[PDB]
């Protein structure tokens, strides 16, 4: 048996709080130079169907820091998607690595990969959600809480396009009982199916959500978050197309930051298009935390990797008697046996 | 001095038996959570001219588990083939890594890579053979013996005369088993292939047959197949391979039943479901191709360890020089500043 | 605070001697089977915008041998250059790896990477220079000194095109007080800006330099070095064009080696186009050291990685009290808490 991390929908608020604490404890060790070897000799498979800096580097660095190794599987290097099915790739890699992640074009690909694998599977971003981004962002919001405010009393406003990141931020904030607002133009807002999911989260947590094109909605924001305008990796919008849709109403500039509040923090998942969704002045300003946010991609990924491997080991414990016997048997073989 | 693993033609049956035993001992250790650090701080170079999942991941996971590291060198990343010859690449990498593997478009590349390198070299598949697949398949058959001995078993390969087909021929006839290639005219193992299988058998007491007779599958303990689309660089179309192989060479439940109730299904993977094999067979109770994929890792761990142990035995470290060098570096780092 | 390795122009002769010595001491340890774990659990980011065998393999192997890991970031794998600016990539990776190297198309990219990063940055080759090649060639010339001669006693002649390797070799030889010659045809010689820098090196070092199309300039050389004729990776000179420029006058054949002197050594950064800049007979001959030179790409890279990380740790030391406290708190958490 095993557990996956495909969506935060299968995790309670309490479970996410455990993941934040675990991640932050590991972070404090490493920043002071103790590298806990919690994943010693473990191997991670890393399937990427799209380009990536933060997610990919975070997984490779995490494995090394914890005593294991991440294997990068680019497009064209593996047979998946043409000569081999998703179910076969899954069953095979279950025999070859200890834990698996994938960034996929279509959400169904990660669902199938997780369902057919006998080892833990992590979603590195699909067209539907970005759950490792969720934990990273939450870690970041915990570290940058406004003075005298609790997490659930905070207002988080996503500005612009209804990307997978926009939805994910909605899912995590509402899960933790916070107040979420998506400020976006008509035709590019979170849809009815998205909103019913936020509604289900809010009944349990006591949080709230709004989806609107009202410019005043930013007022009182403690966190202001944005993403790129050019859409999905495989079907980008042209510069001219996205400008007509979002510019200038949805550009996070200094006057918008001032409209939200003097203490409001700027967040972005990155990469950013400077001059489009955000100005140089904001992203490089004193209230930008999007570089601490990028650091926290690594923070959250270490905690998840450690939690899921701990979970797997508890469900599939090693036999220590058989372990010592096998060790002894290999050592005798190497001592006495020649080719 | 060194040893290579380019073809099992340079290995005796007894040597192949040792490699099996070593690989299985490592597997039982790791299965129970003991990772033997037998390749500590060693670097493997990995040249891939074609796509791979099982071979590539197996070498990377293998090195991590044993205390070392594998480096993936994909096409376009290195200058080999355009601005650099294979002999220079070989001489350069012999100075930069401890051990080398390559999956090549053409067999002469691995031959030349091995002969010019001063470090051990492994063939990760050519157009000619696939020797790490041979050891992995041998490990698999040992674990799934019918009660028969290995040398009493019949192994039928079904379909195209791929490099995997011939490699299975070589390993089975080397171990003294009974081999059949069941394939259509024009796509059978050729006269040069068969002469090598014949040389193996005269030594081992095994047997071989190349035929298009469907009754040849009867009594098979293992029934093995591969894809129909040929070489990576020049694939056969969907319409053309169907005309060549379908339905005669599709491994379906009728064929498995004709082989025998206890016949096991093997396939090197990736498989084209609905072509060389049906969903029913590959997902069925008698399919062992996923155990077989696991054993690509098993066999590769054993090979890396053997070849490095052999290398170390032939080029041993001077422990007096080792301690003197260690002391000198420590004195340097303690006392000297930029 | 940190230090970079972008150009040997920021390093004194005494500093370069230290680096050679460190690299040679590490080399002798590893050659005899002792792997010093000087970079335990550290991560190196490797940005490659061009193809590479020696530089890429040296970095990955170097990290494994010293206890760390190198991460390969190829073209198309990261969004830098299209959807992300050089400055943002630098600040982000500063949070995700410990040390960074890049092979860049344009020299301004490595300068910007280094200037914006809070971690050490190594130049893995640009269109301007190639400083890890410089240190490798220095280690190589030290190991192959003529009897009774010092490095500063030696005459080094570079043959052919004014490549970045040509200029770099000029920089490192003049820095160390040696006698450097560029033997190249008019229009393809080191320009006035290059020569002015060599002249300034010579004022301090006691060395000398000459740029000439005179064939007799090879006479009395202790090392004879060459490179390809096809120019830059992005803008290659065709076979017919380059042959018309250089062939046969600038081909390193046995006649040129004999003209240089019986004991003269042949050097080449590689890869070599046999039949163009050099013949089979010379590169495969008894006086060829280019494969030893290739080995010393790894020799020099190990020394550089260690020095820069030691420098960083000295400037940014870990606090051992906070380290132990962080270790204990993590250990307590894993013992007592569950999801
Ligand atoms: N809406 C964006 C989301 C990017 C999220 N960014 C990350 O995960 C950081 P990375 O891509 O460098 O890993 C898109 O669809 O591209
Ligand atoms: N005849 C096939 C052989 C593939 C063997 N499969 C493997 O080695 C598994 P891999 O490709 O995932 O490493 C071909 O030439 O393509
Ligand atoms: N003038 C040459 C310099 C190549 C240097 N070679 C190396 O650094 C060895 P590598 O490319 O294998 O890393 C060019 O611009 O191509
Ligand atoms: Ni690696």
């Amino acid at each position: 048996m095993k557990r996956d991390y495909v969506t935060t929908e299968t995790y309670t608020k309490e479970e996410m709080h455990y993941l934040v604490d675990l991640s932050l404890k590991i972070k404090e060790a490493i920043k002071n130079g103790y590298y806990p070897q919690l994943l010693k000799n473990k191997s991670l498979g890393m399937i990427f169907q799209q380009s990536s800096t933060r997610t990919r580097v975070s997984f490779e660095t995490a494995m090394e820091q914890l005593g294991g190794h991440g294997e990068y599987l680019a497009p064209g290097q593996i047979q998946l998607g043409g000569h081999e099915t998703i179910e076969d790739t899954s069953r095979v890699l279950s025999r070859l690595v200890d834990i698996l992640m994938a960034r996929v074009e279509r959400h169904h690909s990660i669902v199938d990969l997780a369902n057919c694998a006998t080892i833990p599977v992590i979603n590195g971003m699909s067209d539907y959600n970005h759950p490792t981004q969720e934990l990273g962002d939450l870690c970041t919001m915990v570290e940058h809480l406004p003075e005298g405010k609790k997490l659930e009393d905070c207002k988080v406003v996503f500005v612009g396009d209804a990307t997978q990141v926009c939805f994910s931020l909605g899912l995590i904030t509402t899960k933790m009982g916070m107040n979420f607002v998506h400020f976006g133009p008509e035709g590019f807002q979170l849809n009815e199916e998205h909103q019913a999911k936020l509604a289900k989260n809010c009944e349990v947590s006591g949080g709230s959500f709004l989806v609107t094109d009202d410019a005043s909605s930013v007022e009182g924001a403690d966190f202001l978050y944005t993403d790129v305008w050019y859409g999905l990796y495989e079907a980008e919008l042209s510069e001219e197309e996205r400008m007509k849709v979002f510019y200038p109403k949805y550009q996070v500039n200094q006057e918008m930051m001032d409209r939200a509040g003097a203490n409001c923090k700027f967040m972005h998942c990155l990469p950013a298009t400077r001059g489009e969704e955000v100005t140089d002045e904001v992203i490089d300003g004193k209230n930008s935390i999007c570089f601490d946010e990028a650091e926290n991609r690594l923070t959250s990924i270490r905690g998840l990797l450690v939690y899921l491997m701990n979970d797997y080991e508890a469900k599939n414990p090693y036999d220590l008697i058989k372990q010592a016997e096998a060790k002894k048997e290999l050592e005798v073989f190497l001592d006495t046996q020649s080719i």
